């Protein structure tokens, strides 16, 4: 299973063949232009919104899969082909696809024509550059057509897949010169448009689709390519598209460039007319004048090149394995920095159609992104509390387009609000500025009850302790963590929702995970009470938190292993009593992070339970057995076939917590043996049973009861990167901010003779090389900084922009 | 123009070419299965709601254009081909294709081989039955492979087309002998499912569509057809399918037939499991052994044909025109009683993923099937008027799956009430059963505050009394009969609604539609006022239709031509002083109809105007001259482009209006003459610009002002066939049901010599034969009955059961 490699020094990964398990793809864009691009060339582009504004069309679930995308023809004496070798599928002499930071490129050859483009979203741009280079690597002179193609969308992808009696009769485009203007309802509320343009003079031009393909033709074939010439179609109606056709004239080891741009521009509404039916283009002009060279595209892609190193280079490190390098040093970073910037809008798994992303969600990627963009974490923390009820309850789902909660899902997910402090406490230890703490924040969105952030820790904090079951232990709600463990549901509706809809009072069902979440926050809150100057506060949060851990130890162990929950008949689940579901992962991660059982031997013996029963060669199963029919009291958990999603489903997510409790107990072996089980390096091996990105970490893997035990799904969104890297990079590896600096404290393979790490840290670098001389797993023997032993593992802060040199000695 | 031709004799449409202007397609099913099927066998089925029971998945708006259906391949020695030429596409030595009543056939040949296939959902059955034939017309042995094939759905379209990221883990199938069986979600909540059956042993299967198809294959060369063996795939999770192989031999000039069945089983939640994970197949085996042979489906197939003919036989034209006796003995009704039995649901333009049929197309469908199913259109008209709101206004959108009005969608729309007097008006005409006027008929579908049936009908009247605007004319609303012309919106955000979110008061902008329309209701409501002895009451209507007629003639008349509306400003719409839009054609028939203008010349000038101004080779037009920019205070009519839609493009639904209301001032040759541009067989031999189904209406035709002027959209579910029908039969062949009984009053060209209408009335059938001897348009000279002059025109009620020969002479 390999169908490419690494390539570190450029920080890529090469697709070799075009025909891998899955289509593989990658992002382009940082602030609002963004597209999907597959390694055929396939996908997508929208403006901030891939549900309002999207620009192309894309077709899911599609047979051939991932058709439709940004298309070039190579037209050659009759034959032709792509060099993405897709759509049109004939065998390439040579074909290589390479994912980088922000950008992509696909070379193809046939007969002596090789074709070579590079995809990217330029900083500051709102647009998608495609740099193009011919060469003719034959012997004879040539002449040949080339085109270009792409779908577009009306602006609406609902609409634009549903309400066809309507918008079969919107579609409007403008040519002029080498352009091609995307217009629909811009006579009407519209204020915006989209256009294709090249840096060259065209001889001929396609805007209707009908006209380019024809109507029983498809992507692999169009009639238009076919006889080698465009029919200057005009669209109107039906499906507008984009099109252009070049004749070139190549002598051999003759090579031309073009520059291909899709670009978006929004005009002000006493500007959008140049004159009666003529769309303003002074903007279009100006964005097509800044890319017409290539000697501007590739200063542009130096720039993002540059760009993206400095989003990398806080975090370094150099170890004697280099998939651990790999994915710490380039891939894992990246992934954080794609999902805060998309959200969990649109892959090739998320249709782009939903309106937001989960509150938990966006405070766990925060953990993942703090150290790489502290000020912009402060601002999405701040917008973030700014949606939270007075009562202390988030809505969950979160709306970062609009910085809104839904009002229509609500706000019932009993561990909602403890991420808050999570990432609070996260933020405050990445930069120490509690300042974040007096900052003002409105209620609800509402700046009449606004209050400061520390009142929001403090709501979010006492909704737990206002929502305690009968054992002491906080109600569930409709979901925790588990978003398909729904307790008080009860539906028998096929169509019904399960999270949402709720038939039981909610008074009963208790959940042993936010118990542990609580306990394992309360240390941050009360760690900010002190602070705050607050006091008796502080120790009345204390009481609470101890009240929490005695619960915990009398009703929430089982006597090998963590409960999980109570359902609404006050029947234990995760029980060795139970027939199915003996035992869930979730309830011990957290136990043990909180350090409850570490003296009694109770964490431990939950550790090796879970090594027992959830253990598999692809990771860690959500809970053991499986369940192999419906069990109503028990909501959507149960409803999947045994493996798959959360019915003993593989989450890199929750299997990053069982590593951090594995160092916790001090046990760096298992911990390391867990994290390589997951981490995508070192699965690369074995893609054609991964099947998906060989790069990104992916939601799921098919558990051991499943047939295709080892296949993921949904890749490329999800929050397990964040808790993956903070696993490995601070629990492991031992690099952990605290309030008062940064402590070294790693859990490592007792045979790692050591490793270094260059941390950017609060102003200042520090070059921290680790020692195992006695070959330990845990414990700290010395700490010198700048050739002089400290006290303690706390390094001292400098704030003075300088390099200091760090020697830890374990043992 | 040609891609076929009618065949009368078996009431059929031949398609000749497989490649028409557009997939034309055909429904089957009357009671709970339906299907769309395509000339190629493209389509899909559901079990009475496209969008929550959908059986197998279909893509709209694909490249290429209709992929996806009941594909059989033969293969023969390497090379192979489908019977409806698609998806492979390879040239067939012949291909034929059928569209009858409730059934399609295809047939084509290739090699020595012929495959021909019947389609159809049989009578109080669950499914469609496909009848396989396949021939060895050469001269040589044949050892061939059939395979069939059909792709499931998840049960919900919508969640089937975005929720990949949990439905990509649930498909699940069942394989026992010959049957595969379509479980997903069968074990959690779901108590139906799906199967695919053939009545022979099997050589092999497919389940998987990556097993069969291939990632990276189309439909059009599936690995396992190319490889001409099954691989036995069984789903799980992605994307279920469906697939027979069976190998045959055949000796020159044998053939074998073939039975396939795709099935739909409902089980009760007591009756779900023969045993743990084994669905319960009972109903299933009952199913399969209905069809298991060819003699049992041929005579389901003649029960059907029996089914359609006594559905079609209440009224027979004979005339000299053989286009007219097709359409309205055949096409209109059969397109009637296709509304009836589908909504506004599922076609090729509409995707099947709303909620309901407007509540003024319901009413309005009546009109057209009231002589086919009286007593199905008493129980429709009871339905609808449950839902009507105590104030007397209605829903916009009706649920006839639920029986309910959709809440979220608003009430707001001032002309929706008066249809149901006109629905009810019609029923009673046509069947004289009063009864039901005294039915308890609840309001708001709550049985606490029901009252009658003529109780409603007066609410809906009093409804336009109590909303006058202040020129003493209805206030519009959101919207009238045109939805598209939106007076109190002035939106300015797109996705924003323009019929349900309005931002004026609503109290200044008035319709002249809706006046004329309430004048022409009020003869019915003030006939029924007094029927129920309500003497006092209807002296009072009579009096609000009398003020209504001087209010129109006082501020609805613009010298020529009836204006059409008033917007918020107070301002003329559909006058000459306008700059565009100087009249529109919604305010003319009704005006007319209602007999406004008659004696003073105003009807007709009206009508010299929009001959003048509005018509085209293809019908007339909505409004001249067209809009050319947004007109912000006129709503959506003006957000499309010139000659589309409602922005000056021509509806068959409005023409029929305009057809009546020629009639009504006597000129009949107008009047056909109008009825002859749109009438689908009219237009047969311009098919390539109709580009349409040539045997049913479409809902709009490009208008003089677009390029693609005479181009169809929206066709096969839509209002225009009823009241198309009704002008046809009753207002110009003047065969009009009454009070009384059936008057006899024809408006026909003056050329004409007679024609024959034999007509099941109340119990009865008339032969009525019209001669005309000194060529006149309209007047009756004389009628007989069985022998003997009557006085007047209307034809006395015998409901004996017999035949009674009428004459009737005109002059």
């Amino acid at each position: 299973g390999k169908f490419g490699f690494f390539d570190d020094a450029n920080k890529e990964y090469v697709i070799t063949v075009p025909r891998t398990p899955y289509p593989w793809i990658n992002y382009l864009g940082t602030e609002n232009f963004f597209s999907l691009i597959s390694n055929t060339a396939g996908g997508y582009s929208f403006y901030r919104d891939a549900r309002l504004r999207r620009i192309t069309r894309y077709r899911y679930n599609n047979v051939p899969i991932d058709m439709g995308g940004r298309y070039f023809y190579i037209y050659d004496n009759g034959d032709f082909w792509s060099p993405g070798w897709s759509p049109v599928k004939r065998e390439l002499e040579s074909y290589e696809s390479r994912h980088g930071l922000g950008y992509t490129k696909i070379a193809g050859k046939r007969n002596g024509i090789k074709a070579e483009v590079t995809f990217f979203v330029p900083l500051n741009y709102n647009g998608e550059v495609q740099k193009l280079i011919l060469k003719n690597e034959g012997q004879d002179k040539k002449k040949i057509t080339l085109f270009s193609f792409i779908e577009f969308s009306l602006w609406n992808a609902y609409d634009d897949m549903t309400n066809f009696q309507r918008n079969f009769s919107t579609g409007e485009v403008e040519i002029e010169g080498s352009v091609i203007y995307h217009k629909t309802e811009y006579r009407e509320r519209r204020n915006h448009y989209a256009f294709y343009s090249v840096n060259a003079k065209i001889s001929g031009f396609d805007s209707d689709r009908d006209s380019f393909i024809g109507l029983y033709n498809g992507f692999d074939a169009p009639q238009a390519v076919v006889n080698g010439k465009s029919n200057n179609s005009v669209a109107d109606g039906w499906a507008p598209i984009a099109s252009h056709s070049i004749e070139i004239e190549l002598n051999p080891g003759e090579q031309k460039e073009y520059v291909f741009i899709i670009g978006y521009v929004e005009n002000k509404d006493e500007e959008k007319w140049e004159s009666k039916g003529v769309i303003n283009k002074k903007k279009a002009y100006e964005m097509i004048e800044q890319f017409n060279t290539v000697e501007k595209v590739d200063k542009a892609f130096e720039e993002l090149k540059s760009y993206w190193n400095a989003l990398l280079s806080k975090y370094f490190l150099e170890s004697h394995d280099e998939k651990l390098n790999r994915m710490v040093n380039i891939w894992n970073q990246y992934q954080s920095m794609v999902t805060f910037n998309m959200s969990r809008s649109a892959s090739y798994f998320e249709s782009g159609i939903g309106r937001g992303m989960g509150f938990r969600d966006s405070n766990q990627d925060l953990l993942g992104f703090v150290h790489q963009i502290p000020e912009r974490a402060r601002e999405r923390l701040l917008d973030l509390a700014a949606t939270q009820l007075e009562d202390g309850s988030a809505y969950h789902q979160y709306q970062p387009l609009t910085k809104k909660g839904n009002n229509e899902i609500g706000s019932n997910f009993n561990d909602d609000p403890l991420w808050l402090i999570l990432a609070t406490a996260a933020y405050i230890k990445e930069t120490g500025d509690y300042s974040i703490l007096k900052e003002q924040v409105p209620f609800n969105n509402d700046p009449s009850k606004a209050d400061t952030m520390f009142e929001h820790l403090t709501r979010s904090f006492y909704h737990v302790v206002n929502n305690l079951g009968p054992h002491g232990l906080p109600l569930i709600g409709r979901a925790d963590w588990n978003d398909s463990l729904n307790l008080n549901s009860f539906s028998t509706v096929p169509d019904e929702s399960f999270q949402t809809t709720t038939s039981k009072d909610g008074k009963v069902a208790e959940s042993v995970m936010i118990a542990g979440m609580f306990v394992f926050i309360g240390k941050d809150y009360v760690k900010l009470s002190e602070y705050m100057g607050l006091e008796e506060e502080a120790r009345k949060a204390q009481q609470h938190i101890d009240a929490m851990k005695e619960a915990i130890l009398k009703y929430g162990y089982d006597g090998e292993w963590f409960l999980r929950a109570y359902d609404d008949f006050g029947r234990k689940v995760g029980s060795k009593e139970n027939e199915e579901g003996k035992i869930f992962i979730e309830s011990q991660g957290f136990s043990v992070m909180a350090e409850i059982g570490l003296e009694d031997g109770k964490a431990l013996k939950a550790l090796d339970s879970v090594k027992k029963y959830l253990d598999t060669p692809y990771g860690l199963v959500l809970q053991n057995p499986a369940f192999t029919r419906y069990y109503i009291e028990y909501g959507e958990i149960s409803t999947y076939p045994p493996g798959y999603k959360e019915n003993a489903g593989i989450f890199s997510h929750n299997n990053a917590w069982i590593i951090s409790a594995e160092t916790v107990v001090g046990r760096g072996d298992m911990a390391f043996d867990y994290y390589r089980k997951i981490a995508p390096a070192y699965i690369e091996d074995v893609s054609d049973i991964h099947k998906l990105e060989p790069y990104v970490y992916a939601q799921m893997v098919a558990g051991k009861d499943a047939k295709r035990h080892g296949e993921a799904k949904n890749s490329w969104l999800t929050g397990t990167a964040a808790w993956n890297f903070v696993a490995i990079s601070q629990w492991i590896l031992g690099v952990k901010p605290d309030y008062d600096g940064l402590k070294i404290d790693p859990s490592i393979p007792k045979a790692w003779d050591g490793y270094k790490v260059t941390r950017y840290f609060r102003g200042s670098t520090y070059e921290i090389t680790v020692k195992n001389p006695n070959h330990v797993s845990k414990g700290v023997a010395k700490i010198t900084v700048d050739g002089n032993e400290i006290s303690g593992n706390i390094l001292p802060v400098f704030n003075d922009g300088k390099t200091h040199k760090v020697e830890v000695i374990m043992g």
